[PDB]
């Protein structure tokens, strides 16, 4: 009928360190995802692992993630991010979607979800997205060197992503793409960087103690968040004021006027939207550009579609995407082979059976969403970039085999907007450029928050 947590297989619990010893000898935390995939190959779909006192059970199969979904809490919960909450408490700001829990989370989630995860409303953003892409492409052919290579492509892809989502979120152009207008968002963006490189140092050492002792990390983290909030508020206020007498004209006013979220609540929620959006979206664009340079046949099949559905250099539109099944399949394939987010996390709020294992309340689960990419039950030749696998109707790919955006009600809220931006960015890029590999040397995926390349990506942009 049922076995329990103790009967779970898994790696040796080495004295004091647990699997931390193995990780420090297998590449470090940067390579953690390679190690977890190795473990799922050894012990199968479900296993138990300790990293110091950090004890977790890993789920690495489509059936397990289906089971977890069918039985999930009405308010699913990830691992707590203490430093962000400590800052909000200290400064009396609201929590956003990433740190909210319970009915408080559901309230904000519903309100935003009806705007963000509605195709009809999302497609309305395309004009804005195209305005930013137009500018980005213009900047691209300025940055391209002699042989079509863009120095620090990741950084530039981030500039686009930032500018794109800020137009969507704040109806403003921050001017990341035109030089001379570069030093406007400068302090805002540096504050984001400072914040990102600092909150991680307060997750082992308790944030309460950093606060009590008034450490330099606590100080830097507080200043960085202050600056982020001080930059966001006026934008949201101006947008709120602009449409205060036009119900139905703006997703943000409607939320404010009809769902009754306070301005304080909107500051936190919009802020977390932006933080979640920027790097991950740029990261995904990057990986697809890399997969394209490595698969000229797939890139050719893609070029044909773009040129077929958009003769001349016709500005892409959201409605055109309906007739580009291959474009959309390239993105899915890229996210399966080279995902941005390697895993997510859940704390169980009630006893539940997964596999033939009964897991108690309080069990921390890591959903290895990456490892799903290599299961031969769903992907024959899983090490091959083949977008075709998504288009053939003579074999079902099980939806719980492909989860780059997580699962269930607490899954990524930005899915449609991210897809829309990526789809259109691909149209603009391929339309103008051939994506060529500049070398054939090894490139590795490092876990640095998200999965990033081990080095500058060997790709060039050759004006077609
Ligand atoms: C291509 C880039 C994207 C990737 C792969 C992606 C991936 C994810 C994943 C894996 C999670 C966790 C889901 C879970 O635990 O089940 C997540 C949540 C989140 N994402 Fe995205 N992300 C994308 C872009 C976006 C964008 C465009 C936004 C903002 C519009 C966004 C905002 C959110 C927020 C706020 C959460 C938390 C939702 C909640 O707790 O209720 N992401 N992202
Ligand atoms: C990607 C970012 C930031 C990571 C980071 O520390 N960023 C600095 C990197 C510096 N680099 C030099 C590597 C590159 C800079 C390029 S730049 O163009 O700025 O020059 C990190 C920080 C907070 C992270 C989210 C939260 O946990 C909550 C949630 C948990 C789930 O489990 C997975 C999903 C989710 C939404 C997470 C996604 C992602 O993981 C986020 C956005
Ligand atoms: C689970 C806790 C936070 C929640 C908490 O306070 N637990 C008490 C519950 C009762 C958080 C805070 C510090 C986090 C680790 C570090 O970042 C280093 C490392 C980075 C890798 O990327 C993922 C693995 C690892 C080991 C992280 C695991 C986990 O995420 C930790 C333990
Ligand atoms: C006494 C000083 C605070 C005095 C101060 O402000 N000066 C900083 C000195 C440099 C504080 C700062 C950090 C504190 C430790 C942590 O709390 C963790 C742990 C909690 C246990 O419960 C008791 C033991 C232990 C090891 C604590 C001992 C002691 O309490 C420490 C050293």
């Amino acid at each position: 009928e049922t076995r329990n947590v103790t009967d779970l297989p898994g790696p040796t619990n080495w004295p004091l360190l647990g699997s931390l010893l193995e990780i420090f000898w297998k590449g470090g935390l940067k390579k953690q995802h390679d190690t977890l995939a190795e473990y799922h190959k050894k012990y199968g779909q479900i296993f138990r692992m300790k990293l110091g006192s950090f004890d977790s059970v890993h789920l690495g199969s489509p059936s397990l993630l289906e089971a977890l979904y069918r039985t999930e809490s009405a308010h699913p919960q990830r691992l707590e991010i203490k430093p962000w909450k400590a800052y909000r408490d200290h400064r009396n700001e609201a929590y956003g979607l990433m740190i909210l829990e319970g009915q408080e989370w559901q309230r904000v989630r519903s309100a935003f979800q009806k705007k963000l995860m509605k195709p009809v409303e999302i497609m309305k953003l395309d004009k804005k997205i195209n305005e930013v892409l137009a500018d980005f492409l213009e900047r691209m052919d300025e940055l391209c060197d002699e042989r079509g290579r863009i120095p620090d492509l990741y950084s530039e892809l981030n500039k686009w992503s930032f500018e794109s989502i800020c137009l969507v979120l704040y109806e403003k152009r921050f001017g990341l793409l035109q030089k001379e207008t570069e030093e406007e968002a400068l302090t805002f963006i540096t504050a984001i960087k400072t914040m990102m490189s600092t909150f991680g140092k307060m997750m082992v050492t308790p944030v309460e103690l950093h606060k009590r002792l008034n450490t330099k990390v606590w100080q830097a983290h507080t200043l960085a968040w202050d600056t982020i909030f001080k930059s966001v508020k006026p934008c949201i206020d101006n947008r709120l004021q602009r449409y205060s007498q036009q119900p139905g004209a703006d997703f943000l006013c409607d939320i404010y006027q009809q769902d009754h979220l306070s301005k304080k609540e909107l500051y936190a929620a919009v802020t977390e939207l932006q933080l979640a959006a920027v790097e991950t979206t740029a990261n995904s664009l990057m990986w697809i550009l890399y997969n394209l340079s490595r698969n000229p046949q797939a890139q050719r099949r893609l070029l044909q579609e773009v040129q077929s559905v958009l003769p001349d250099n016709q500005t892409p539109r959201a409605e055109d995407l309906r007739n580009m099944p291959y474009l959309k399949a390239c993105l899915k394939e890229s996210m399966r082979l080279t995902p941005s987010v390697p895993f997510t996390t859940r704390t169980l709020d009630k006893p539940t059976v997964l596999g033939e294992y009964a897991l108690p309340k309080g069990t921390v689960l890591t959903l290895n969403t990456q490892v799903l990419g290599s299961s031969e039950d769903n992907f024959e030749d899983s090490h091959k970039f083949r977008p075709e696998r998504w288009l053939q109707k003579e074999k079902k790919i099980n939806p719980f085999a492909h989860l780059p955006f997580g699962i269930g009600k607490r899954m990524c809220i930005g899915r449609r907007l991210a897809e829309l931006q990526l789809h259109l960015a691909l149209c603009w890029i391929i339309q103008k450029y051939d994506i060529v590999a500049t070398d054939n040397e090894p490139v590795e995926m490092l876990h640095l928050g998200i999965l990033v390349p081990s080095r500058e990506l060997p790709i060039a942009f050759r004006p077609r």
